[PDB]
């Protein structure tokens, strides 16, 4: 699902966390299971970028 959340990265203006996702291979189905804690796990270490995220899927899986 490279597709969907490089299309929902930059969306959000999170353009440059593709490499992490991709290393990671973070699907949108892994990333609505994701918190603050297991964002920091992966890298995502400024707190409104994983604020961001979270909110982002938020609206996305939930409108």
């Amino acid at each position: 699902l490279d597709m969907n959340i490089s299309q929902f990265l930059k969306s959000l203006g999170l353009e440059h966390l593709r490499d992490i996702f991709e290393t990671e291979q973070i699907t949108l189905r892994v990333l609505a299971d994701m918190g603050h804690e297991e964002l920091k796990e992966i890298g995502i270490n400024a707190y409104g970028h994983r604020h961001k995220l979270i909110k982002g899927v938020e609206r996305l899986l939930g409108g």
